[PDB]
């Protein structure tokens, strides 16, 4: 029995090391300490300095160095006392300030216990090595068992969700979020993984499908990025499907913003999508031949970051776990094989070089890379020819075609690239929920796995959109914990901004950022100039949560939850259109290809409806929503230690800033405010019996024992609340009652 098996590694990886003794008295301390800044310009980082002497309204401490330093009572961030130092929920501690919270955080990073509850969410800190906690062992411990019995761990969510569902015949939700690197992925998979052991059959086909599918999405989805070597480029919505009696039955994938310029473009150190590079490393020598494939340093695709390969990582062998996959969910060889000739295509076409100065038009000399990318793509190398370079364009009635110049000629192929590879990852995923997906399912838990909000040096239009779906994410956490918290009080018997940042991003009338964007965009000579003076006119000094700078003529800031973000307008019209030349769709309509026909066939992947990409979000965005909104959720925050992808270098202003965006500091500000600490009442006797010469450790009478307590220690009343089954403590008390003497 691990979970007693104070020998187990889930007591060593999982729990804060016990010794042999419990007692009160052990943690008896006389020294009151204050965390305090030492440079009040890094108000994030903190140090811990002993209070020396105090007056009716100030503390007087003692710094790091033996400076003295004096503050105000009410200004203070009183450090809580040692016994709460490695609680496993937030929720626990009895001073809330934010110096607080990090330290608890710390203390348990420093001994590897990477997950901790704060309230509703479940906080899980990158420890940036590997943790031997999710062996079947693992999953087993934790079969079955409430939050409170069980050590903070993804399987514990995810356990207390499975059985929510099968308990009140909910579906459910977990909603995995925060930055690059933070480890949402990880912790995703670790979801389905549980799933899929606690609930799984004939341990089967099925479940074997459900778990093959997520590789075959990260090789043609995820990249090395400088600040994740697999990093997601595409946000995800998983719905695991159950029966009636709980077993898994299904799943079904929502796939969001892809990247699809990564296709054409990578910055320094970062690598193209993992496939192009699985496939060049592990293809046969017959399938090179046949494909017509090289080297990477030979494909302006992917020669151009200085990065090919990852350390610590075979291509060749991922490769083969990418075949693999595809063999399992059912992908033919023949299918097989067209995905590949795609990639090579894409591959090709970005080899391609234009010329000019014949005239002012472009042309093609060289013929080859065309003539490959025509081959693997099954179209005619002359029409793509013409499509490229010769697009036939629509001005009046007349239809011609026009030469473009090399420039826009290379711009074209680009797009062509760009929607030939979001078609065939949305292709994938089709065929991926095909297998799996039920049309009769009972029950699910879905899995959400997106970044949360964005705030780079720059920020463009997929910023955002990602920022604005974590608007809505969080406005829905909000309204969730009121509910909970408002039932909580009632079952015990104890007595926005939001709307309109949403409302300026998405407002119709009057109309907010995307409808002025949708409204530009049917104007082929509107500019990144007309798009952004149109919205300066409509909110500058006009909308409290938008900011026309003061220089910059290209950005413009919104007012997020998570703070102010500028955003930058270049090529928003571009990218709310997304177009492709109508030659070009009818160049590969013609695909002899049985995959490719598909992209451009099937208007369920060749087209957005005609609706543009802003209000396809939109609507993609609302679905979603609506979803959530019927079940039962569960937040997990991931965050990441440092930017530096490095173990044992927990940087708090780093840190700080992730709980300040991902709305734990909020909750706990709102928590803090009420009674934060609600203790079973046996629970509270057990401990401090010994502190009123009256009681007895057990006692049937709990909360009269309570009671007794808190009468001796003449602790103030307003200072509590009796509740049905817990007491429930104003922020402070329970540290003043910690300190009392036995
Ligand atoms: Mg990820």
């Amino acid at each position: 029995n691990p979970i007693h098996d104070r020998t187990s590694d889930y007591h060593k990886y999982l729990k804060v090391k016990q010794g042999d003794s419990d007692l009160f008295k052990l943690t008896v301390s006389d020294k009151r300490y204050i965390w305090y800044n030492p440079d009040p310009k890094e108000r994030d980082s903190y140090e811990c300095g002993e209070i020396v002497s105090e007056t009716s309204d100030s503390f007087t401490f003692k710094t790091v160095d033996g400076q003295d330093r004096q503050v105000k009572k009410d200004d203070a961030n009183q450090r809580n006392p040692i016994k709460f130092d490695g609680v496993e929920d937030m929720s626990e501690l009895s001073y809330l300030n934010e110096p607080a919270v990090f330290h608890n955080l710390r203390v348990r990073y420093n001994q590897d216990l990477i997950y901790t509850y704060s309230g509703l969410f479940l906080v899980a800190v990158n420890p940036f090595k590997r943790i031997p906690i999710y062996t079947q062992e693992m999953v087993d411990i934790f079969k079955g068992r409430r939050r409170n019995e069980v050590a903070p761990h993804i399987f514990a969510i995810s356990d207390v969700a499975y059985r929510s569902m099968l308990d009140d015949r909910q579906n459910q939700s977990l909603l995995i979020t925060g930055e690059s690197g933070a480890g949402k992925t990880e912790n995703t998979k670790k979801v389905i993984q549980y799933l899929a052991s606690v609930a799984g059959r004939n341990q089967g086909v099925l479940e074997q499908q459900i778990l093959q599918a997520n590789p075959i999405l990260e090789a043609f989805g995820n990249a090395k990025t400088t600040r994740n070597n697999n990093s997601s480029r595409f946000g995800k919505f998983i719905e695991i499907q159950f029966n009636n009696a709980g077993f898994i039955s299904g799943a079904s994938i929502q796939s969001y913003l892809l990247e699809k310029s990564r296709v054409v473009f990578q910055s320094e150190t970062e690598r193209n999508y993992h496939i192009f590079y699985q496939l060049l490393a592990g293809a046969t020598a017959e399938e090179k031949k046949a494909l017509h494939l090289a080297g990477p340093e030979s494909f302006n695709y992917l020669n151009q970051s200085g990065c090919v390969d990852i350390k610590g990582v075979s291509d060749s062998e991922e490769f083969k776990i990418t075949r693999q996959a595809m063999d399992i969910v059912g992908f033919s060889q023949e299918e097989q094989m067209s995905i590949f000739k795609i990639i090579a295509g894409i591959l090709h076409l970005g080899n391609i070089k234009f010329e000019k100065g014949a005239g002012e038009g472009a042309v093609l000399k060289d013929k080859t890379a065309l003539n490959a990318a025509s081959t693997v793509f099954g179209v005619n190398p002359s029409v793509l020819e013409k499509a490229l370079m010769e697009p036939r364009i629509l001005a009046g009635r007349d239809l011609v075609a026009q030469h473009l110049n090399v420039e826009k000629s290379s711009s074209s192929r680009d797009a062509l690239v760009k929607a030939l590879y979001g078609r065939l990852f949305l292709w994938l995923v089709k065929k991926i929920n095909n297998v799996l997906c039920q049309e009769r399912k009972a029950y699910f838990i879905g899995v959400l796995d997106i970044s949360g909000f964005e705030i780079f040096k720059v920020n463009s239009f997929e910023q955002l959109c990602i920022n604005y779906t974590n608007e809505k994410l969080q406005q829905f956490f909000n309204h969730h914990m009121f509910k909970l918290e408002q039932e909580e009080y009632l079952k015990e018997k104890i007595n926005l901004d939001s709307q309109a940042t949403i409302d300026l991003i998405d407002g119709r009338q009057p109309p907010g950022i995307l409808a002025l964007l949708d409204e530009q965009s049917v104007f082929p000579n509107a500019t990144d100039n007309t798009l952004i003076t149109k919205l300066h006119s409509h909110f500058s000094k006009k909308n409290a949560k938008y900011e026309e700078p003061r220089f910059s003529k290209t950005e413009f800031g919104v007012t997020h939850y998570a703070g102010q973000v500028m955003y930058e307008i270049q090529d928003w019209l571009e990218k709310n259109k997304d177009p492709l030349q109508q030659d070009l769709e009818l160049c590969f309509k013609d695909s002899s290809d049985n995959v490719v026909t598909k992209l451009f066939n099937d208007p369920n992947i060749a087209s957005r409806a005609f609706i543009t990409v802003a209000a396809q979000y939109k609507e993609q965005l609302a679905s979603l929503m609506a979803t959530l909104e019927t079940t039962n959720p569960h937040f997990v925050r991931c965050i990441i230690p440092n930017n530096k992808q490095l173990p044992a270098k927990l940087e708090d202003k780093v840190v700080l800033d992730q709980l300040r965006c991902n709305g734990v500091l909020e909750g706990i500000r709102i928590t803090r405010k009420g009674f934060p600490n609600r203790i079973i009442y046996a629970d509270f006797v057990k401990r401090y019996y010994l502190l009123a010469p009256n009681v007895p450790r057990d006692a049937e009478d709990s909360q009269k024992a309570t009671d007794a307590v808190l009468k001796h220690l003449n602790i103030d009343p307003e200072q509590y609340r009796f509740g049905i089954t817990k007491i429930f403590f104003r922020a402070g008390q329970l540290a003043r009652i910690e300190e009392a003497r036995e």
